[PDB]
């Protein structure tokens, strides 16, 4: 009811991370019920890009999760409404990135208005010098707090070589209007980059999302 079977995107980042700005301009379409989605990623400003894809991938919607009907949907009732999320990701290697988006809907269609900002990232290291390959695929936990969604979950990039780079994120969710609020619950996150151009101006990417207890 009003998210139907099939919802298209349109979303616009604007950042700058170690001071490069950039934007990028993505149109996309998945099936919320089923928790899969492909969106179609442009680099507008800002290419090529001087620092690994990968840390922007989860900034381009928890509309776009499998959810039982035992657990209350928060990101399907706050439509079409809208809600809004403030991220913050903290890599090991002390470099940090934090994020926004504003996600409204009209129709047939998802819009997304996303601000992401990333500094201090060491300039010999995986994120500068692009050796990151795909993140792991975690699940995380969601939960409540004083009438506030949070959901944070420890995952990692992996690295050309071998080896692992790891990022905590956290991430507290707003509807605009009240809506039920969930149980402590789970969240699946398979998020992978099916496609590219030579420096990632162009990108498809696909993300396979399912909650549970």
């Amino acid at each position: 009811s009003v998210i139907k079977p099939e919802m298209k995107i349109k979303l616009r980042m604007e950042g700058a991370v170690n001071g490069h700005k950039f934007v990028i301009e993505g149109e996309g379409i998945g099936k919320p019920y089923e928790g899969t989605q492909t969106l179609d990623l442009t680099v507008e400003e800002g290419a090529p890009l001087p620092f690994s894809y990968d840390i922007l991938t989860p900034a381009f919607n928890r509309a776009f999760t499998k959810y039982p009907e035992d657990i209350p949907d928060y990101f399907k009732q706050a439509f079409p409404e809208g809600y809004s999320w403030e991220r913050s990701m903290t890599y090991e290697d002390q470099g940090i990135c934090i994020a926004t988006s504003d996600i409204t809907m009209e129709g047939d269609c998802f819009f997304y208005e996303i601000r992401f900002d990333g500094t201090n990232f060491p300039p010999n290291g995986p994120v500068m010098q692009k050796k990151t390959l795909k993140w792991k695929s975690p699940t995380g936990k969601m939960y409540v707090e004083d009438g506030v969604l949070k959901g944070d979950v420890e995952m990692a990039l992996l690295l050309e070589g071998g080896g692992h780079y790891r990022c905590d994120f956290k991430t507290t969710y707003k509807a605009k209007k009240d809506v039920r609020l969930p149980d402590a619950h789970e969240v699946d996150h398979r998020i992978e980059i099916l496609s590219h151009d030579k420096d990632y101006n162009k990108v498809r990417l696909y993300e396979h999302a399912e909650a549970r207890y």
